[PDB]
RNA sequence: AUGAGGUGGCAAGAAAUGGGCUACAUUUUCUACCCCAGAAAAACGAUAGCCCUUAUGAAACUUAAGGGUCGAAGGUGGAUUUAGC
């Protein structure tokens, strides 16, 4: 537990401890994306705590050191399941809108490649798939997280949604997001015009981006959607997966593309894979690299410890022997200071 | 000719019954995987029927296999009753 809820001041003097979130910061900031256990942990406890940790701090020395001159940089934190990357990119996602960040954050890329019923095609491109669904639903989010941003930036061309139905230059995206929103069916057009303009303003310098996408290896991998003919789609195909390889793309400049792997629900690969490489694929590799590769590992016998103490205070662990040295020994060899399994463990525990 | 040889052919269903397989689903459907996920959920449910193609073969309505098609009965079951330490 740490009194310092700024997330510009703390630092590896914080670490092994806590950090607090509070509600209106979580619904704002965070409307998606964090796992679904800790979401279901936040529910039980009223209260999100992620410990602080030498992967979140790197990477928010990284984005205070980052010259937005520089073509944005790409960071790729990378490492096993349940290792807590997803959180660290929530914690620094946290850090960057506390610093009036436009937070270009992908939930998961994996959902978006496999299980779309709604697979249209492309009116902007009849050679592309939409996924109007997910478009929505990403498209709701990120104007929950910077409806701020959302008026204050403008548009910077004409964009014909209907043969008599369009958007002009310099409407602000409140409009763009809002059609894509209740006409679904130009959500996932509307995506693409929102990232291509939060790019082209990046550049010039409107705001500064943190292009923030968890299980970045779905995108250059395969996907399980068939076309009517049963064909498979690969995914450049999804307009949704191209759009966001063009913004995985470090030409343009004023913000930084940071990344977190995650094996969770990708397809076709072995339980196993986990390197960068075996992961993203010679094409994520090929697009990735230049890349910053941040590793995250179990936890250390500190942080377990913070760990521990965390669910004891909270009283999770509501059997008798939990706060006993035994019963910690046996937690520790079990999950193997495995944040994921050390939860799922304390769940029923 | 109650012996021998050659060509062609039914191998069906009022109705009952024996055994087996598949189900009626949510402990299920489906993919990935081979067990830390996402969808389906009145859909589940035919190895049956119809058409086409492939393998075998001299010969395929005859057999088997693959695709499409159709999505039927049924929603845990009567008399009763089988097997297992
Ligand atoms: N810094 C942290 N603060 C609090 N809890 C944490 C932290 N890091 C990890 N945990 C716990 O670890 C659990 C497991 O993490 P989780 O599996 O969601 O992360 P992940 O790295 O994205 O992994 P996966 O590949 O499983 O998706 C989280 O639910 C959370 O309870
Ligand atoms: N409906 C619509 N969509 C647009 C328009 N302009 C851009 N977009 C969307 O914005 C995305 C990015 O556009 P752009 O990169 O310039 O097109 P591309 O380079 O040919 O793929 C596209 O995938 C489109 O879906 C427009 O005028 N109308
Ligand atoms: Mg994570």
């Amino acid at each position: 537990r740490t009194n310092e809820n700024d997330p510009a001041k703390h630092g590896d003097q914080h670490e092994g401890q806590h950090y607090n979130i509070s509600p209106q910061d979580l619904e704002t900031v965070f409307p998606h994306g964090l796992p679904p256990r800790f979401v279901m942990q936040v529910k039980t406890f009223s209260e999100a705590c992620l410990m602080v940790r030498k992967p979140a701090l790197e990477l928010l020395h990284y984005l205070k050191n980052t010259s937005f001159a520089y073509p944005a940089i790409r960071y790729l934190l990378y490492g096993e399941k349940g290792t807590g990357k997803t959180l660290s990119l929530c914690h620094v996602i946290h850090f960057c809108a506390k610093q009036d960040w436009l937070i270009l954050h992908i939930p998961d890329a994996h959902l978006w490649v496999k299980n779309c019923r709604d697979l249209l095609q492309s009116s902007y491109n009849k050679q592309r798939f939409d996924q109007p669904l997910e478009a929505s639903t990403w498209l709701k989010n990120f104007k929950t997280t910077n409806e701020r941003f959302l008026n204050q930036i403008k548009v910077q061309e004409k964009y014909v949604w209907n043969k008599r139905e369009s958007t002009e230059k310099g409407s602000p995206l409140g409009e763009v997001v809002e059609q894509g929103i209740t006409r679904v069916r130009n959500a996932t057009d509307a995506v693409g015009i929102v990232l291509k303009e939060l790019k082209r303003q990046s550049s010039l310098g409107m705001f500064h981006l943190l292009v923030a996408v968890d299980g970045i290896n779905a995108l250059w991998g395969r996907t399980t959607l068939k076309r009517e003919d049963k064909s498979p789609i690969a995914p450049e195909e999804l307009a949704l997966v191209h759009n966001l390889r063009k913004m995985m793309k470090n030409d343009w400049h004023g913000g930084a593309i940071v990344s977190a792997l995650s094996q969770t629900g990708s397809l076709f690969k072995p339980r196993k894979a986990y390197l960068p490489q075996e992961l993203l694929g010679k094409e994520g590799f090929d697009a990735l690299d230049p890349f910053i590769p941040i590793l995250v590992s179990n936890y250390n016998p500190k942080e377990f410890e913070s760990c521990i103490q965390y669910y004891l205070e909270n009283n999770w662990l509501q059997h008798e022997k939990a706060p006993t040295e035994e019963g910690k020994k046996e937690l520790l060899f079990l999950s193997n200071a495995n944040p994921s399994l050390l939860e799922r463990h304390c769940a029923y525990l």
